[PDB]
This record gives structure tokens, sequence and C-alpha cells, in this order.
């Protein structure tokens, strides 16, 4: 009993225990044992152990280092050895591997919590917590002495937290390349974007049914601010005639910088340069003629060299090069367009001429022309054939024999020949959407307030011109095929009675046009969502759970929502914002007393109930530091629950300070608070509660290392 000899014995015999227990059960029955019993087995080795070396050490002699290195060999194997090789510490690293893999069941559970309830924000969260263990940490799985133990964490608790880990591949690849996309545009780096959207846009096809939808969102939102925010450019630049050429820009453009200043044009291949004289610019703006003093060469191309350009309200044209070739044209054939001109002092002759080559291709530009008329011209192109019955116009090419002839015309004034657009219209929108309540939805699914709602109407004469003062409900009219439906006034206003289908069009003498409007259904409470499956609270505390309301066609609905408890006793309930107004309340839930009840939320025709169980608070048996950036710090109980809140009690500090802190007291209820000019330490008095890392906006509440093999 006291003698070394059977000390040591024991003591051997003991720590090989502490690994039987694990090794033996696994081999034997295919099962892990219970975790205590390890530790316990574990701890008493180690004690076993410490008390030998002392009893060996108080002995002395020759047999005191035989005995002292045997025992420490097999310490050293079986228990405990910092910086193992594999076959070594065999209880410390399955004490680890375990903990290890009952981590990852775990946090594969609140994973599978988020795809469920489809939080996106917190599902990518977990994702790399995740994907980080199973990368970098499966070393801790690998050092466990036993392939059939090895095996058995693996499959057990491995296997379904990598399946469930790699289906969400491409849900977190577009969700945080879509949001990287997004912060280059706010920075100028449209390089790093476009390589982010090849990659959402190959992704976004294989995305998983859990956030298919707001993905397709942010996805879709990504590509449109790259859009909107891309650097203008000059499309092409064409010649005209021998002494112009024309440019067109993607964007519109700055009249105040497109002037001679900005074009540079020269002979290719040459220093020859051809000094611009004007720039005239589209009604539009998106392109523009750069007129020459020099003379353009028949055959020979030109680069042009545009820079310092601005589009309009915007921002700067990138410095480009754009060539163009000027080709002389050689017409054969002229035609007059029309037997008819319109009436009008100043008819410009050119404008009603067609010029063709032999091919038998229209050449838009690059000829004069010359013409007589029976009536007067004015600068060699212009006619008065105000109050005529008909003319004489004859159109030649200048330096040509090409010829029209003498063609006689008849005049003929203009009248409405065609209907270019027939739509409805509130405030200059065109609706997309409307309702029998008579509300209206534009383009985009926005609501047009104010502004008359009625049909807007062009038309185009038979020389293919839009008229002009016509005015509505004089020189033309609206009406509808359905009454019933819809009521159209002559002049286009409308008010809906009833939903369906309409057939309404548009009269101007005898040319007309159809279109039909259908006005659906109003919208009504359809869906009252919830944000909790069921409430468990603390008595003496609160919990709190949203209800959004939806209409059939799934949007934000307003209305009315009373609640109720069956039980007042058990537990006492209310609602934001007294119960009216908004499409989405928050429920508060107190608890008074330990047991059941279930809660009610009615609304109008239909109701949803929810469970509400408050249980007994147990005495504080740890503090939770919380983010919900604003933070927090809970009492808890021995079984998660939250009773008692010391966020007020408790002090921020840091360990170059990115970040200011200070306490924000609202209405009783105490919070801390994130500022901008490292990781932050929470202290209760002298304890140190746990530490925050933030970064550059974003913090998350640090985790304990819990190893007793360090990597």
């Amino acid at each position: 009993a006291t003698d070394v000899a059977t000390v040591v014995s024991q003591a051997k015999a003991q720590m090989k225990e502490a690994y039987y227990t694990y090794s033996h059960t696994v081999t034997e029955t295919g099962q892990f044992p219970d975790i205590k019993d390890v530790y316990a087995a574990y701890n008493k080795a180690k004690q076993a152990y410490a008390n030998a070396v002392a009893v060996v050490n108080k002995a002395g002699g020759a047999k005191k280092d035989a005995y002292l290195a045997d025992l420490q060999a097999i310490y050293e194997t079986y228990v405990f050895k910092a910086n193992p090789k594999s076959g070594e510490a065999r209880v410390a690293t399955y004490i680890d591997a375990y903990n290890y893999a009952t981590k990852l069941d775990k946090m594969r559970q609140e994973l599978k919590a988020a795809v469920d309830a489809k939080d996106l924000k917190k599902a990518e969260e977990l994702y790399h917590k995740i994907s980080y263990e199973l990368k970098t940490r499966t070393v801790i799985l690998d050092r466990v002495y036993g392939q059939s133990t090895r095996e058995l964490l693996r499959s057990t608790f491995k296997a379904d937290a990598q399946a469930l880990r790699d289906r969400l591949i491409y849900d977190i690849t577009v969700a945080m390349k879509a949001r990287e996309a997004q912060d280059a545009v706010k920075a100028g780096n449209l390089d790093k974007a476009k390589a982010a959207l090849d990659q959402v846009n190959q992704y976004v096809s294989k995305v998983t049914d859990a956030f298919k939808a707001e993905l397709q969102k942010a996805a879709q939102d990504a590509k449109a601010a790259y859009e909107a925010a891309l650097t203008p450019k000059v499309e092409s630049v064409s010649a005209i005639d021998s002494t112009s050429f024309k440019v067109t820009f993607t964007k519109p453009v700055d009249k105040a910088t497109a002037i001679p200043k900005n074009f540079s044009i020269t002979l290719k291949g040459t220093e020859t340069k051809l000094y611009p004289k004007s720039v005239e610019v589209s009604e539009s703006g998106l392109t523009a003629t750069v007129t020459l003093y020099d003379t353009l060469v028949d055959g020979k191309t030109y680069t042009v060299v545009t820079s310092g350009l601005k589009d309009t309200a915007g921002k700067e044209f990138e410095t480009s090069t754009n060539e163009f070739t000027y080709n002389k044209p050689v017409p054969a054939s002229i035609t007059f367009n029309f037997n008819k001109l319109p009436e009008d002092s100043a008819v410009d002759l050119t404008k009603y001429v067609t010029v063709k080559d032999a091919a038998g291709n229209v050449i838009k530009s690059g000829f004069e022309l010359e013409f007589t008329s029976s009536e007067k011209l004015t600068q060699g192109k212009f006619i008065n054939t105000t109050g005529k019955k008909s003319v004489i116009v004859n159109a030649t090419v200048k330096g040509t024999n090409v010829t029209t002839g003498n063609v006689i015309l008849a005049v003929e004034d203009e009248k409405a020949a065609e209907v270019s657009e027939l739509k409805l219209t509130k405030d200059n929108k065109e609706v997309v959407t409307l309702y029998a309540n008579g509300n209206a939805f534009d383009k985009d699914g926005n609501q047009i307030s104010s502004g008359t709602l009625t049909l807007t109407a062009k038309f185009k004469d038979q020389y293919g011109n839009e008229l002009t003062g016509k005015v509505a409900g004089t020189d033309y009219t609206f009406e509808s095929l359905n009454p019933e439906v819809l009521v159209v006034a002559p002049d286009g206003s409308v008010t809906p009675i009833v939903p369906g289908t309409a057939l309404v069009k548009v009269k101007y003498g005898e040319v007309t046009k159809t279109i039909p409007v259908t006005v659906k259904a109003n919208p009504v409470l359809e869906t009252i969502a919830v944000d909790s499956t069921g409430v468990s609270v603390a008595k003496g505390q609160k919990a709190t759970f949203k209800v959004t309301l939806k209409d059939q066609y799934g949007n934000k609905f307003t209305g009315n929502v009373n609640v109720t408890s069956d039980k007042t006793e058990t537990a006492t309930v209310s609602v934001s914002n007294s119960g009216i107004g908004q499409s989405e309340y928050t429920v508060t839930v107190n608890g008074v007393a330990e047991g059941s009840t279930t809660i009610t939320i009615k609304s109008g025709t239909k109701e949803v109930k929810v469970p509400v169980n408050v249980v007994a608070g147990g005495p504080v048996a740890n503090y939770q530091i919380k983010v919900l950036v604003q933070l927090k710090v809970y009492a808890v109980d021995a079984n998660g629950n939250i009773v008692g809140d010391i966020t007020n009690d408790v002090t921020i500090t840091s360990e170059g300070v990115i970040v200011n802190a200070s306490k924000s007291t609202a209405n009783g209820d105490t919070v801390y608070v994130i500022t901008d000019n490292e990781t932050l330490t929470v202290k209760l008095g002298t304890v140190t509660l746990g530490t925050v890392d933030v970064e550059v906006l974003k913090a998350t509440v640090v985790t304990k290392k819990a190893d007793l093999i360090e990597l």
C-alpha cells in the first residue's frame, strides 16, 4: 500500500485505465463514453501520476530514475503531453476531439436554424465559422489514436456538417460577391467589380430555395448600381461629307465641353493635323457634328482623339482614339419620297428627296443638291407651298447630271394619319398597375400621389411627323368599350369602378388605336406572418417577436391588430404603436407566473395564435455579451434563459484607437454604442467578462479557447 512499487504499479495501471475508458467502448460497442466519465478518469490519472512522482522522489535511490522515466513515458503516451506526436496524449486529444466534434453538430443545427427561418445575414455568419472549423481545426481530429474512434467522430458529427456547408457554397458566393461589386462602385474600382458580377452571374442559377428570393434582388441591384455609375464613352465616329464627321456618345453630353478645343483629328499614320471649326450637339446630346476647315480625302482614314469631355450633371470621359474612313459616294438616281408636299411657308425640299447609288443604296449624305421650282426658292432649298394646289420641283445632284426631272407635286395640308403612341398615365408617369381604389403604381412599383389619371396620345401626319398643338377632347377623343369596368371622359380622364379588363380607344377623325387596360382587385388582408415559431420567456422578464401583414399579391398591407393571451396571470402582453398604423408591429410578452398559455394575434377576418411558456428564473450562472453596432450584457441562468441584465454596471475599454464607445440609456433600458476615429475588453469591476473584435462597422464576440492541447 505505502511502498513505492505498489504506488507505481497502481499509478501506471490508472493512467492506462483512463485511455481504455474510451478505446474499449468505441471498439467493443461502437459508442462513445459519457464525456463526464472520461474527464473524471483523466483528472484521476493526472493525480495518480503526480502523487507517484512525489512518492518516488521522496524515497530516492538508484530505482528512482527508472521509475520516474517509466511513469513519465506512460503519462506522456496515454494521458497528456504538450505538442504530441501521433499515438501520444491519447485521452487529452480524445477530449479535445470530442469537444470539437460536438461544436460542429451544434453549429450545424444553428446553421440549419437560419436556412429554415431564412435569415441570410446569420446563415453567412455561421457558414464562415463552420468553414473555418472544418478546414483549419480538423487537425484536432487527426491527433486521435484509434482509426475506429477517428471514423466514428467523422461519421457521427462531421459528415453532416460538411454536407450542409457544401450545398451553401453558391448561396454565400453570390451573397458575398454581390456585396463586393456593390462596394467597388462606392469606391473607384470598376475593374474589380464585373469580375465579381462575372462570378455572380454564372452562379445565381445554382442557388438553393432558401434565399433564392433575396439573392436575386441583391444580384439585380448590383448589376443596376454598376450600370448607372459606368464611365461615359465615345461609341463611334463616322464621316458625313468632305468636311464634317458625326460622333456618337453613350450618355448625354455637356454642351459646355463639346467644343473644338476638345477634338483632335489627324490623317492616320502621319503628322498632318486637321483643326475643327465647329461642334454642334444634338437636342438629345448623344451625337455631335464636328466640322473642319480642311477637306477629307476620298479613301483615306482619319483618327479622332477626344478629351476633357463631360456628361450632363456628370463625370469625365476617358480620353480615347476612334477612327473613321471618308468615302465619297457616287450618286446614280434621285427620287421624291411622296407625290405630295405639306402646306407651309418654308418647305425644305432636301427633306423630301432620296438619293441612291447604282447598286440601289440610299446615300444619307455626301452630296449637294440644286433645285428649280415653279415657286421661289429661299437659300436654294426652301419653298412656300401656302395656299397652293400643286407645284413643280426639279432636284438635281450638283456636279452630276443625275436628276428627278420636272415633277408635279400635290400640296396637301398635314392631317392625323397614324397613332404613334397610346398609354395610360398619371402625372407624366406611365402606370403599370391600377386597382379599383383609384391608386396607381408606376414602372418600378412606387405609387404616384397627386396628378390626374388620364390617357395620353400622340399622332403622326401622312409625312410621318408628330402633330403638335392638338387639344385632347377638342381635336381628338377617348372612349371605353366597357363602362362597367372603366369610365373614360372625352378628354382622357379616368375613374375605375370594378376589377376585370376594359378595352379603351382614341379617335382623331377616322384614325384610331385600341388598347387594353386591366384593372385588378383591391389589396385585402391575406396573410399574417409571425417572426417567432414559439416564445420562451422567464418569469418577470419580457420577450419579443414581430408580426408582418401581407395582401394577396404579397405586399406590405396596412391594417389593425388586437392581441390577447388566454390567461392574464401566467403571461400578460402588449403591441407596438397602439395596435394601429403600420404593416408590421412588434409584440411584447411579459412573464408573471410559471406554466403555459397561448397568444392570439387577430386582424379583421383572419388570425394566428402562438405558444407562450414562462419558466421560473434560476440564479445567475453566466453573463453573455451580445451584439444585436450596439452592445449588451445579459445575465443568464443554467439553461440559457435570460434572467437579469447588467449592461449598465459593465465598462468597455481598449488594449491607434479606431473606435469610441459609451453608455446610452433610453427609458431605463441601457445599451452600449460603437463610433469611429482594435479589440474591446468588457469588465465588471476588475473581472473580465470577455472581449470583442471590431473591424473596418462589424463586431463579433470572441470565443474562449478551450483546447487542452494548443496547436
